């Protein structure tokens, strides 16, 4: 029960990078942390694949039904656009295929943590955060993390979903804002015009959820030191007021200096405290994925995160690996943050705190 269950296998890198959106970003990332030796340290454990019955937990049958249908051939499908699909998420392959072995590993590292395997459990291919119950959206076929924390619901009374991806998880707390038995947090770059749009500090969940969503409204060019202090003074304040049984953590990179959004301007460091705060609550933790753009720095932040979760201080040079000539100019595993501003007014920042410290007292 010491070790951290790392979700993989060879089978299941392979079909997530074999729809070529983001390209080899999964073998890399594995690649690195085994160049690294990072796995020997942890429980390999073979994600499994959802089945019909899992994914409706979440999914409607409808929806399920014709994600599975476009896939058996290529297939333009009248009834697509109306789905989410032919744009971000095409209807290729099997694409069905794809979608359940990303849920599947997600419910069964949820599964691990269930059953008492690990106190911590990876899978860096998770994470889609944005899939509506019928619907894809921004690039997500299918909501694993709704079905990692609706598997988890199983022995857990109160589970913590924490998303530090650069998007609001507006899939994940649209799922859950009607409940109080799943609190979401949300950090993201929230600006008008700015997917997906939603996630303001005023959006707070509603009915019986109300006050059970917190989301957090962050500007372009926040650094490492400000966006810990953010992160940890709003987790403080959850974890006092929701006393969680269970986390789920999303760790989309695409908050990292260098990639394409071109938004905030973290560091896997600021990352890793967040992430280090949340371990020291000692509870089941699912770790998660998401976005990510530049793929040696995605790499780079996962490997280094999952240094953090095996209490291991990393060699600064990339190790010789399949992938080592992406990691140019400077083949190290830091990363430099880019010489441009941060658009965070402190005052701004200390008001939505407030405004969150002011509807956490409400959690009851
Ligand atoms: O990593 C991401 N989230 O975690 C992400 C990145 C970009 C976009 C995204 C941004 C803007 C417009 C879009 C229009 C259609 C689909 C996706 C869109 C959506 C999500
Ligand atoms: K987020
Ligand atoms: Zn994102």
């Amino acid at each position: 029960s010491l070790v951290p269950v790392y979700i993989y296998s060879p089978e299941y890198v392979s079909m997530c990078d074999s729809l070529a959106k983001i390209p080899k970003r999964a073998s890399m990332v594995h690649s690195l942390i085994e160049a690294y030796a990072l796995h020997k340290q942890m429980r390999i454990v073979k994600p499994k694949v959802a089945s019909m019955e899992e994914m409706a937990t979440f999914h409607t049958d409808a929806y399920l039904q014709h994600l599975q249908k476009v896939s058996q051939e290529g297939d333009d499908h009248p009834d697509s656009i109306e789905y989410g699909l032919g744009y971000d998420c095409p209807a290729t392959e099997g694409i069905f295929d794809y979608a359940a072995a990303i849920g599947g590993a997600t419910i069964t590292a949820a599964q691990c943590l269930i059953d008492g395997m690990c106190k911590v459990a990876i899978n860096w291919s998770g994470g889609w955060h944005h899939a509506k119950k019928d619907e894809a959206s921004g690039f997500c076929y299918l909501n694993d993390a709704v079905l990692g924390i609706l598997r988890l619901r199983r022995k857990f009374e109160r589970i913590l979903y924490v998303d530090l991806d650069l998007h609001h998880g507006d899939g994940v707390e649209d799922a859950f804002s009607f409940t109080s038995k799943v609190m979401t947090v949300s950090l993201h770059k929230f600006s008008p015009g700015f997917f997906p749009g939603t996630g303001d500090v005023s959006d707070v969940g509603l009915g019986k959820g109300r006050y059970y969503s917190v989301n957090v409204p962050i500007q372009d060019g926040i650094q490492d030191e400000k966006y810990y202090q953010i992160c940890e003074s709003v987790l403080k304040e959850v974890y006092q007021a929701f006393n969680p049984k269970a986390v789920v953590l999303q760790l989309g990179a695409d908050t990292i200096a260098g990639d394409p959004m071109c938004s905030f301007n973290m560091t896997p460091v600021g990352i890793g405290k967040c992430l280090k705060y949340i371990l020291q609550w000692q509870l089941a933790t699912l770790i998660l994925g998401g976005g990510g753009y530049n793929l040696a720095n995605t790499a780079r932040c996962w490997t280094y995160l999952t240094g953090v979760i095996l209490g291991k201080t990393l060699s600064s040079e990339i190790p010789d690996h399949e992938f080592f000539t992406a990691y140019g100019p400077d083949y190290v595993l830091e990363i430099t943050p880019s010489c441009r501003p941060d658009r965070n007014e402190p005052h701004r920042i200390q008001q939505i705190l407030n405004y969150i410290k002011g509807n956490l007292k409400h959690v009851v």
